[PDB]
Protein backbone atom coordinates (compact mmCIF):
# COMPACT_ATOMS: atom_id res chain seq x y z
CA UNK A 1 0.00 0.00 0.00
CA UNK A 2 0.95 3.72 0.04
CA UNK A 3 1.92 3.82 3.76
CA UNK A 4 5.49 4.92 4.54
CA UNK A 5 7.72 2.46 6.39
CA UNK A 6 7.78 3.76 9.96
CA UNK A 7 11.23 3.38 11.51
CA UNK A 8 11.66 3.85 15.27
CA UNK A 9 15.21 4.38 16.67
CA UNK A 10 15.85 3.88 20.39
CA UNK A 11 18.17 6.49 21.85
CA UNK A 12 18.15 7.98 25.33
CA UNK A 13 17.37 10.97 27.46
CA UNK A 14 17.18 14.33 25.70
CA UNK A 15 20.10 15.37 27.98
CA UNK A 16 22.35 12.61 26.64
CA UNK A 17 24.41 11.85 23.56
CA UNK A 18 22.30 9.16 21.90
CA UNK A 19 19.24 11.35 21.53
CA UNK A 20 20.84 13.95 19.24
CA UNK A 21 22.68 11.24 17.27
CA UNK A 22 19.46 9.43 16.54
CA UNK A 23 17.69 12.70 15.75
CA UNK A 24 20.39 13.43 13.25
CA UNK A 25 19.95 10.02 11.62
CA UNK A 26 16.24 10.66 11.13
CA UNK A 27 17.05 14.06 9.58
CA UNK A 28 19.60 12.52 7.15
CA UNK A 29 16.94 9.99 6.16
CA UNK A 30 14.32 12.72 5.64
CA UNK A 31 16.76 14.81 3.61
CA UNK A 32 17.92 11.95 1.39
CA UNK A 33 14.60 10.04 0.91
CA UNK A 34 11.76 11.98 2.51
CA UNK A 35 10.52 13.38 -0.83
CA UNK A 36 9.89 9.86 -2.18
CA UNK A 37 7.25 9.27 0.58
CA UNK A 38 8.33 5.77 1.51
CA UNK A 39 10.10 6.26 4.88
CA UNK A 40 9.38 8.14 8.11
CA UNK A 41 11.82 8.02 11.04
CA UNK A 42 11.28 8.81 14.75
CA UNK A 43 13.36 8.48 17.89
CA UNK A 44 12.57 7.29 21.39
CA UNK A 45 13.98 9.17 24.41
CA UNK A 46 13.61 6.30 26.94
CA UNK A 47 16.94 5.55 28.64
CA UNK A 48 18.87 2.35 28.62
CA UNK A 49 20.11 -0.32 26.31
CA UNK A 50 18.05 -2.96 28.18
CA UNK A 51 14.87 -1.07 27.40
CA UNK A 52 15.92 -0.58 23.79
CA UNK A 53 17.04 -4.15 23.24
CA UNK A 54 13.84 -5.49 24.81
CA UNK A 55 11.78 -3.14 22.60
CA UNK A 56 13.63 -4.54 19.56
CA UNK A 57 13.15 -8.13 20.84
CA UNK A 58 9.37 -7.53 21.04
CA UNK A 59 9.22 -5.98 17.57
CA UNK A 60 8.09 -2.54 18.85
CA UNK A 61 11.34 -0.75 17.82
CA UNK A 62 13.36 -1.23 14.66
CA UNK A 63 16.81 0.15 15.46
CA UNK A 64 18.64 1.46 18.48
CA UNK A 65 21.86 3.02 19.67
CA UNK A 66 23.36 0.69 22.23
CA UNK A 67 26.90 -0.05 23.49
CA UNK A 68 28.97 -3.16 23.36
CA UNK A 69 28.34 -4.54 26.85
CA UNK A 70 24.56 -4.99 26.62
CA UNK A 71 24.82 -5.69 22.87
CA UNK A 72 27.12 -8.59 23.75
CA UNK A 73 24.86 -9.95 26.43
CA UNK A 74 21.67 -9.63 24.34
CA UNK A 75 23.16 -11.19 21.23
CA UNK A 76 24.64 -14.15 23.18
CA UNK A 77 21.85 -14.71 25.71
CA UNK A 78 24.50 -14.34 28.47
CA UNK A 79 24.93 -12.59 31.81
CA UNK A 80 21.99 -10.30 32.38
CA UNK A 81 20.23 -12.09 29.45
CA UNK A 82 21.05 -15.59 30.87
CA UNK A 83 17.40 -16.53 31.17
CA UNK A 84 16.35 -15.30 27.73
CA UNK A 85 16.81 -16.66 24.26
CA UNK A 86 19.85 -15.21 22.53
CA UNK A 87 18.91 -12.35 20.19
CA UNK A 88 20.56 -14.13 17.32
CA UNK A 89 18.70 -11.97 14.78
CA UNK A 90 20.50 -8.81 15.95
CA UNK A 91 22.51 -7.09 13.26
CA UNK A 92 24.84 -4.12 13.18
CA UNK A 93 24.22 -1.10 10.96
CA UNK A 94 27.21 1.11 12.07
CA UNK A 95 29.71 1.31 14.83
CA UNK A 96 29.86 4.77 16.38
CA UNK A 97 32.20 6.38 18.91
CA UNK A 98 34.19 4.75 21.65
CA UNK A 99 33.01 5.23 25.21
CA UNK A 100 35.52 4.99 28.07
CA UNK A 101 35.03 4.00 31.66
CA UNK A 102 35.57 7.44 33.18
CA UNK A 103 36.02 7.91 36.95
CA UNK A 104 36.10 11.50 38.11
CA UNK A 105 36.70 13.04 41.55
CA UNK A 106 37.38 16.49 42.97
CA UNK A 107 41.13 17.19 43.34
CA UNK A 108 40.36 18.13 46.98
CA UNK A 109 39.26 14.59 47.68
CA UNK A 110 41.70 12.10 49.11
CA UNK A 111 41.08 9.84 46.06
CA UNK A 112 43.96 8.89 43.71
CA UNK A 113 43.69 5.22 42.85
CA UNK A 114 40.78 2.90 42.25
CA UNK A 115 40.98 1.32 45.72
CA UNK A 116 40.32 4.76 47.25
CA UNK A 117 36.68 4.72 45.97
CA UNK A 118 35.78 2.04 48.51
CA UNK A 119 33.65 3.47 51.32
CA UNK A 120 32.75 6.64 49.32
CA UNK A 121 29.55 7.99 47.79
CA UNK A 122 29.79 6.61 44.24
CA UNK A 123 27.59 6.62 41.14
CA UNK A 124 26.44 3.20 39.80
CA UNK A 125 24.21 4.67 37.06
CA UNK A 126 20.64 3.90 36.17
CA UNK A 127 19.47 0.31 35.87
CA UNK A 128 19.85 -1.25 32.41
CA UNK A 129 22.74 0.91 31.29
CA UNK A 130 26.40 0.55 30.34
CA UNK A 131 27.46 2.43 33.42
CA UNK A 132 25.64 0.02 35.66
CA UNK A 133 27.28 -2.97 33.93
CA UNK A 134 30.75 -1.40 34.20
CA UNK A 135 30.30 -0.69 37.90
CA UNK A 136 28.97 -4.17 38.64
CA UNK A 137 32.04 -5.67 36.85
CA UNK A 138 34.49 -3.33 38.54
CA UNK A 139 33.03 -4.07 42.01
CA UNK A 140 33.08 -7.74 40.99
CA UNK A 141 36.82 -7.60 40.29
CA UNK A 142 37.53 -5.89 43.59
CA UNK A 143 35.25 -8.14 45.58
CA UNK A 144 33.10 -5.17 46.66
CA UNK A 145 29.35 -5.03 47.30
CA UNK A 146 26.80 -2.39 48.52
CA UNK A 147 28.06 -2.59 52.15
CA UNK A 148 31.38 -1.27 50.95
CA UNK A 149 29.95 2.12 49.92
CA UNK A 150 28.04 4.77 51.89
CA UNK A 151 25.93 5.78 48.86
CA UNK A 152 25.31 4.16 45.49
CA UNK A 153 23.72 6.95 43.48
CA UNK A 154 21.84 6.28 40.22
CA UNK A 155 22.50 9.46 38.25
CA UNK A 156 22.79 10.30 34.56
CA UNK A 157 25.79 12.14 33.13
CA UNK A 158 24.54 15.72 33.63
CA UNK A 159 23.24 15.03 37.11
CA UNK A 160 26.64 13.70 38.20
CA UNK A 161 28.60 16.86 37.39
CA UNK A 162 26.49 18.94 39.70
CA UNK A 163 26.35 16.19 42.36
CA UNK A 164 30.15 15.83 42.30
CA UNK A 165 30.87 19.56 42.59
CA UNK A 166 28.19 19.91 45.41
CA UNK A 167 29.80 16.96 47.28
CA UNK A 168 26.61 15.00 47.10
CA UNK A 169 28.68 12.22 45.51
CA UNK A 170 32.45 11.70 45.81
CA UNK A 171 33.00 9.69 42.64
CA UNK A 172 31.40 10.34 39.28
CA UNK A 173 31.35 7.27 37.11
CA UNK A 174 30.42 7.19 33.46
CA UNK A 175 30.93 5.21 30.26
CA UNK A 176 31.20 7.99 27.71
CA UNK A 177 32.93 9.32 24.67
CA UNK A 178 35.40 12.20 25.00
CA UNK A 179 35.33 15.14 24.92
CA UNK A 180 31.97 15.19 26.72
CA UNK A 181 29.79 18.17 27.72
CA UNK A 182 29.00 16.83 31.20
CA UNK A 183 32.67 16.47 32.11
CA UNK A 184 33.29 19.92 30.59
CA UNK A 185 30.47 21.24 32.86
CA UNK A 186 32.05 19.55 35.92
CA UNK A 187 35.52 20.96 35.20
CA UNK A 188 34.08 24.43 34.71
CA UNK A 189 32.28 24.17 38.08
CA UNK A 190 34.94 22.66 40.33
CA UNK A 191 38.53 21.38 40.10
CA UNK A 192 38.37 17.72 38.95
CA UNK A 193 40.71 14.84 38.24
CA UNK A 194 40.45 11.40 36.63
CA UNK A 195 41.17 8.07 38.29
CA UNK A 196 42.90 5.52 36.08
CA UNK A 197 42.47 1.75 36.27
CA UNK A 198 45.58 -0.23 37.15
CA UNK A 199 47.25 -2.67 34.75
CA UNK A 200 45.96 -5.85 36.45
CA UNK A 201 42.38 -4.58 36.65
CA UNK A 202 42.40 -3.62 32.92
CA UNK A 203 43.97 -6.98 31.98
CA UNK A 204 41.46 -8.92 34.08
CA UNK A 205 38.47 -6.96 32.72
CA UNK A 206 39.54 -7.51 29.11
CA UNK A 207 40.23 -11.21 29.76
CA UNK A 208 36.85 -11.85 31.44
CA UNK A 209 34.70 -9.42 29.43
CA UNK A 210 35.65 -9.49 25.74
CA UNK A 211 33.53 -6.39 24.95
CA UNK A 212 36.00 -4.22 27.05
CA UNK A 213 39.10 -3.10 25.27
CA UNK A 214 42.25 -1.79 26.94
CA UNK A 215 42.31 1.93 26.20
CA UNK A 216 43.48 5.44 27.08
CA UNK A 217 41.66 8.72 27.57
CA UNK A 218 44.15 11.29 26.28
CA UNK A 219 45.23 13.97 28.69
CA UNK A 220 44.48 17.64 28.42
CA UNK A 221 40.83 17.52 27.27
CA UNK A 222 39.36 19.60 30.15
CA UNK A 223 42.27 20.84 32.22
CA UNK A 224 45.96 19.95 32.70
CA UNK A 225 45.83 16.22 33.08
CA UNK A 226 47.62 12.97 32.25
CA UNK A 227 46.63 10.21 29.90
CA UNK A 228 44.24 7.91 31.81
CA UNK A 229 44.43 4.09 31.35
CA UNK A 230 40.99 2.48 31.39
CA UNK A 231 38.70 0.23 29.34
CA UNK A 232 36.45 1.16 26.44
CA UNK A 233 33.39 -0.11 24.61
CA UNK A 234 31.73 1.23 21.43
CA UNK A 235 28.39 2.86 20.87
CA UNK A 236 26.66 1.29 17.88
CA UNK A 237 23.57 1.47 15.79
CA UNK A 238 21.95 -1.96 15.74
CA UNK A 239 18.83 -3.51 14.26
CA UNK A 240 17.58 -7.01 13.35
CA UNK A 241 17.19 -9.19 10.23
CA UNK A 242 13.54 -7.97 10.17
CA UNK A 243 14.86 -4.66 8.79
CA UNK A 244 14.91 -4.99 4.98
CA UNK A 245 18.14 -5.06 2.95
CA UNK A 246 17.00 -1.95 1.15
CA UNK A 247 16.37 0.04 4.36
CA UNK A 248 19.60 -1.14 6.00
CA UNK A 249 21.50 -0.09 2.87
CA UNK A 250 19.72 3.26 2.62
CA UNK A 251 20.16 4.07 6.29
CA UNK A 252 23.90 3.33 6.35
CA UNK A 253 24.36 5.24 3.08
CA UNK A 254 22.53 8.26 4.47
CA UNK A 255 24.69 8.29 7.64
CA UNK A 256 27.92 7.91 5.61
CA UNK A 257 26.84 10.59 3.17
CA UNK A 258 26.17 12.97 6.08
CA UNK A 259 29.21 11.94 8.13
CA UNK A 260 30.64 15.40 8.24
CA UNK A 261 27.44 16.63 9.91
CA UNK A 262 27.28 13.59 12.19
CA UNK A 263 30.83 14.46 13.43
CA UNK A 264 29.50 17.76 14.60
CA UNK A 265 26.75 16.27 16.83
CA UNK A 266 29.04 15.57 19.75
CA UNK A 267 32.79 15.90 20.49
CA UNK A 268 33.39 12.13 20.59
CA UNK A 269 32.24 11.74 16.97
CA UNK A 270 34.77 14.13 15.44
CA UNK A 271 37.10 11.31 14.42
CA UNK A 272 34.43 8.90 13.10
CA UNK A 273 35.14 7.54 9.64
CA UNK A 274 33.25 5.14 7.31
CA UNK A 275 35.95 2.58 8.07
CA UNK A 276 35.04 2.92 11.74
CA UNK A 277 31.33 2.56 10.95
CA UNK A 278 32.02 -0.66 9.02
CA UNK A 279 33.57 -2.54 12.00
CA UNK A 280 31.53 -5.06 13.96
CA UNK A 281 33.13 -7.47 16.41
CA UNK A 282 30.11 -8.57 18.47
CA UNK A 283 27.08 -8.73 16.15
CA UNK A 284 27.07 -9.72 12.51
CA UNK A 285 26.71 -6.84 10.11
CA UNK A 286 23.28 -6.54 8.45
CA UNK A 287 23.53 -7.79 4.88
CA UNK A 288 22.25 -4.42 3.55
CA UNK A 289 24.80 -2.50 5.58
CA UNK A 290 27.58 -4.79 4.43
CA UNK A 291 26.45 -4.21 0.83
CA UNK A 292 27.03 -0.50 1.29
CA UNK A 293 30.40 -0.74 3.05
CA UNK A 294 31.71 -3.11 0.37
CA UNK A 295 30.39 -0.92 -2.44
CA UNK A 296 32.41 2.10 -1.24
CA UNK A 297 35.50 0.05 -0.15
CA UNK A 298 35.15 0.66 3.62
CA UNK A 299 35.41 -3.13 3.92
CA UNK A 300 37.69 -5.20 1.59
CL1 LIG B 1 22.79 2.21 28.14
Amino acid sequence: SLNREYILIGTGSMTGVYYPIGGSICRFIASDYGKDNKIICSISSTTGSVYNLNSIRYSNMDISIVQSDLEYYAYNGLGFYEKMLPMDNLRMLASLHKEYLTIVVKKSSNISVIDDIKGKRVNIGSPGTGVRVAMLKLLGEKGWTKKDFSVMAELKSSEQAQALCDNKIDVMVDVIGHPNASIQEASATCDIKFIPLDDRLIDDLHAKYPYYQKDIISGGLYNDSPDIQTVSVKASLVTTTELSNDLAYKIVKSIATHLRELRSITGALKTLTVQDMAKSSITPMHDGAERYYKEIGAIK
